C-alpha cells in the first residue's frame, strides 16, 4: 500500500479559475493535463490564495483519483500543495515542462505504472498512507528522502520543511 509507484502525479496548466457557486471555499479550476479536454478540479485554496495566484501556472495534479461531484460541480483529481503553518503554496515544476508529463521520484522505475484508478474508500487508497512521507525540504518536494524529478528538474515549492497534501 505504501508505494509511490501506484500514484499518478502529472503536470497541468491552469486555463481558468472560477469561484464555486454554492461552496465558496472551493476554486473550480480548469486544468489542461494533456488530455483531449481540460480536467475540472476543485481546490480549497480560496481561503489563502486568490484567483490570480493560481491562473496560468504549472501545477502538479494527482490524476488517477476517482471522479467526484462535490456540491453540484464535478472534480477529477486534486492539485498537490505544500503547507507550513498558516501558509500554503502550490508545488511548482521548473518552467518549460511539458503538460501531462509524469512526475517521478529519484531512482524509481518509470516502467512501474500507477494504479488505473485509486480507491473510493480512503483507507484502502495508498495516497493517504503515503501522505505522511510527503514532505518539503529546503524548497524541494520529497517522498521518504527522495526528490521529485520532472523533465526539467526538481519540483520546487516556495516553502521549506513544509508538509505535502
Amino acid at each position: 500500500l505504501d508505494d509511490i509507484t501506484r500514484l499518478n502525479i502529472i503536470v497541468g496548466y491552469v486555463e481558468e479559475v472560477e469561484i464555486h457557486p454554492d461552496a465558496d471555499t472551493l476554486y473550480c479550476l480548469k486544468i489542461n493535463v494533456g488530455e483531449e479536454k481540460s480536467r475540472d478540479i476543485c481546490s480549497g485554496l480560496r481561503l489563502k490564495k486568490n484567483s490570480e495566484d493560481l491562473l496560468h501556472k504549472y501545477v502538479l495534479v494527482l490524476a488517477n483519483l476517482k471522479e467526484k461531484s462535490l456540491r453540484g460541480r464535478k472534480s477529477h483529481g486534486m492539485v498537490l500543495c505544500g503547507s507550513f503553518g498558516e501558509q500554503i503554496e502550490l508545488l511548482a515544476p521548473p518552467d518549460g515542462v511539458n503538460v501531462g508529463e509524469r512526475i517521478i521520484c529519484e531512482n524509481m522505475d518509470v516502467n512501474k505504472l500507477p494504479d488505473k484508478t485509486l480507491s473510493f474508500d480512503k483507507e484502502k487508497n495508498p495516497f493517504f498512507h503515503i501522505q505522511p512521507h510527503l514532505l518539503v525540504k529546503n524548497g524541494v518536494a520529497h517522498y521518504k528522502d527522495a526528490k521529485w524529478l520532472s523533465s526539467k528538474g526538481e519540483i520546487t515549492c516556495p516553502l521549506e520543511q513544509g508538509t505535502i497534501s
